[PDB]
């Protein structure tokens, strides 16, 4: 028990969710962005 942030599968874009001490880290595709992988960065836009 140490903060279940990945247990909720927040990593979107079908990325791999991994626990990293309390916080978490999503392993989405290299063309995606956002803390929970909620931004598709293919060109960059802004």
């Amino acid at each position: 028990s140490d903060g279940d942030q990945c247990a909720s599968s927040p990593c979107q874009n079908g990325g791999s969710c991994k626990d990293q001490l309390q916080s978490y880290i999503c392993f989405c595709l290299p063309a995606f962005e956002g803390r929970n992988c909620e931004t598709h960065k293919d060109d960059g836009s802004a």
